[PDB]
C-alpha cells in the first residue's frame, strides 16, 4: 500500500496474509480475504504450488495469540484465468480445518473505497510489517485504457491518478471494500506504482464463487 495509513490492529479482521510457495523460488506474498470459516478470496495470480494463511494478523513479524496460521487444502483459480491479459483474476482457497470465529478473526464511478494489504509502501521499499490501508477514487473505465487489456465489465479502474495513493505489490488479493461492501480485489498496475490500478469485479464472479463454496 502507497501513500496509506497503518491499519487500527485487528480492525479487518477478515483479512488474510498469503505465503506462497513455488518449486524454484523463494516465498512469494499476497493479500485475500476470509468468506467463509474455511474459505479464503484472493487472486488467481498468487496461485503456488502450496500456500499458508495467517488470519488474525496485524504486525506479521510478531507472533501473537489472534494469529491462525492455516493450512490450504485446494486451490481453485477462475478457469478461464489467462496470465497474458490476467482476465479473470480471481481464486478460491479451502481451509483444512474452519477458522476460530474471534474478535481479530471473522468472515467479511466517483464514489471512494478502502483497499488494506502488508506489500510494498513504495517502489523501492519492502513489503510492510504491518497492515496499511489507504482511500481510492473508483474511476471512470476510460482512466484505464492504457491497460490494453482492462475489460470495465471484468474490472474496476481504481485510484485519481493526481493522487501517489495505490495498491501495489503484494497487495494482490486483498479486498477494496465500498461503503463497507467488498466490491473488488486488488489484481495489477503499474511496475512504477503510477495509478490507477486495475482490480477484478467480484460481482462478476458471484455465480462462480456460489458453485465452489456450495459445492466444496
Ligand atoms: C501485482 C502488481 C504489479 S507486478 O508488476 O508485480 N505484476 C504485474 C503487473 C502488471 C501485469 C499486467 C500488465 C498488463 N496487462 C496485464 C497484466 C501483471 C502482473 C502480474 F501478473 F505479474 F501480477 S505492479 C502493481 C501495481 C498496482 C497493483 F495494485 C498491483 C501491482
Ligand atoms: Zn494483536
Amino acid at each position: 500500500i502507497i501513500g496509506g495509513t497503518e491499519s487500527k490492529p485487528h480492525s479487518r479482521p477478515y483479512m488474510a496474509y498469503l505465503e506462497i510457495v513455488t518449486s524454484n523460488g523463494p516465498s512469494k506474498f499476497c493479500g485475500g480475504f476470509l468468506i467463509r470459516r474455511n474459505f479464503v478470496l484472493t487472486a488467481a495470480h498468487c496461485a503456488g504450488r502450496s500456500i499458508t494463511v495467517t488470519l488474525g494478523a496485524h504486525n506479521i513479524t510478531e507472533e501473537e495469540d489472534t494469529w491462525q496460521k492455516l493450512e490450504v487444502i485446494k486451490q481453485f483459480r477462475h478457469p478461464k484465468y489467462n496470465t497474458s491479459t490476467l482476465h479473470h483474476d480471481i481464486m478460491l482457497l479451502k481451509l483444512k480445518e474452519k477458522a476460530s470465529l474471534t474478535l481479530a478473526v471473522g468472515t467479511l464511478p466517483g464514489r471512494m473505497c478502502r483497499v488494506a494489504g502488508w506489500g510494498r509502501t513504495g517502489v523501492l521499499k519492502p513489503g510492510s510489517d504491518t497492515l496499511q490501508e489507504v482511500k481510492l477514487r473508483l474511476m471512470d473505465p476510460q482512466a484505464c485504457s492504457h491497460f490494453r487489456d482492462f475489460d470495465h465489465n471484468l474490472q474496476l479502474c481504481v485510484g485519481n491518478p493526481r493522487k501517489t495513493k495505490s495498491a501495489f505489490k503484494g497487495d494482490s488479493g486483498g479486498p477494496l471494500l465500498c461503503a463497507g461492501v467488498a466490491q473488488g480485489i486488488v489484481s495489477y498496475g503499474r511496475s512504477d506504482a503510477k495509478p490507477p490500478a486495475v482490480f477484478t469485479r467480484i460481482s462478476h464472479y458471484r455465480p462462480w464463487i456460489n458453485q465452489i463454496l456450495q459445492a466444496n
